């Protein structure tokens, strides 16, 4: 990986529309465009890295759908067939929560994760979606998911860069699950991860991962921010290890998002929150900070330069942190209070580049 260069774009999904932030090549001044779809609840906006001119946006009302653009966001068209569960001999899609573009060798293929938990696939750039039957009708599904916050959801859909058949998914609640046959079969992969909200924490599934990532440079390495900690797994070992235990006692290792440095599998960023109350309640602290590790979780450093020093009760949701692929890597986050904070030096300094936006669900980097 050669570092990317030039302008960065941030795709910002909020409860009342989509906004877009564009930088100069130096990433010092930013331009805000939007709202796009003002009054609609936008859950996720993702650029196809295979074809940068293509973008998908998970949105509600039309009911729940996916809008597509083939001109880098200049025009949006609703799905001809959005994600919908099959007729029961039944469950209903509340919203499309997460969008993942497929493997390099399968252009036009995407996965979608819904609330309640459901996995869907498009092979036509998100125009039409069908259920991934191997998950949605798996005999263990109801046991893995359970029943009905905003509702339970499917997230962290990961397609292995080395193999389109190797997939990972995250479910709140349920856990991390793996397929080695493009989703025709799934198995739980939660070993080593706590589930302290369950009667027996040492079960196979039922866990509450918040955000899972597979490193693009070292795809055996997975990181997750869970309701019960920050974990790292080397897939060859098959166990999640709580690297979050290196966090300071007063800060803890609870939070929602997790982000990895594009080139360095040892560098990861989290946004800690107070998880000391009963499940699923996570509360903000008054002293906001991102924490970085540059040694795969052995040590953590606080990153708060430029951020409000105190009486600042910031919530950062799962999809609301992202990072670019520039040198140095820039890091960004969006708060439920409507601020977009940006760093162009791996989280060492922060600058508020947007404020007074509606409640932010997701922030995603993109190449204009
Ligand atoms: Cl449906
Ligand atoms: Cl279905
Ligand atoms: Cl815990
Ligand atoms: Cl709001």
């Amino acid at each position: 990986s050669a570092p990317e260069s030039g302008p960065v774009m941030l795709l910002v999904a909020t409860i009342k529309g989509a906004w877009f932030l564009a930088s100069d090549p130096a990433r010092r001044t930013w331009e805000l465009r939007g709202p796009v779809f003002l009054g609609h609840t936008i859950h996720h906006i993702v650029q196809d890295p295979r074809e940068p001119e293509r973008m998908l946006m998970a949105a509600r009302t039309l009911g729940p759908t996916v809008f597509r653009s083939d001109d880098g966001g200049g025009n949006w068209t609703e799905a001809t067939r959005p994600p919908a569960f099959n007729k029961a001999p039944g469950r209903v899609v509340d919203h499309v929560f997460w969008l993942t573009p497929g493997h390099a060798s399968e252009p036009g293929t995407w996965y979608a994760g819904t609330s309640p938990q459901g996995l869907f696939r498009s092979t036509d750039h998100g125009a039409s979606w069908e259920p991934v039957a191997g998950f949605n009708d798996h005999p263990m599904r109801r046991a893995w998911t359970g029943g009905e916050p905003d509702g339970p959801k499917m997230h962290s859909i990961l397609v292995d860069p080395r193999d389109p058949k190797h997939l990972y998914i995250g479910m709140s609640s349920g856990g991390v699950f793996e397929s080695t046959d493009a989703g025709t079969d799934w198995k739980p992969l939660n070993r080593g991860c706590a589930a302290n909200f369950l009667p027996d924490p040492n079960v196979e599934f039922g866990h509450d991962p918040h955000c899972v990532v597979q490193h693009p440079a070292a795809p055996d390495i997975l990181y997750q921010q869970n309701h019960c900690g920050i974990y790292r797994m080397d897939r060859r070992e098959g166990v999640w290890k709580r690297i979050g235990d290196a966090m300071p006692r007063e800060v803890g290792d609870i939070g929602f998002p997790i982000v990895v440095h594009q080139r360095d599998p040892r560098t990861v960023w989290v946004f800690p929150m107070d998880g000391s109350d009963v499940w699923p309640r996570v509360s903000p602290g008054g002293k906001p900070a991102v924490y970085v590790t540059r040694d795969a979780g052995e040590s953590w450093q606080r990153q708060d330069r430029g951020l409000p020093t105190d009486q600042a009760w910031l919530t950062v949701k799962r999809q609301a942190m992202t990072a670019d692929a520039h040198a140095p890597v820039g890091v960004y986050f969006g708060t439920t209070g409507g601020e977009i904070w940006a760093s162009a030096d791996e989280g060492e300094h922060w600058q508020c580049i947007a404020s007074h936006l509606p409640h932010i669900y997701a922030v995603q980097s993109a190449r204009p």
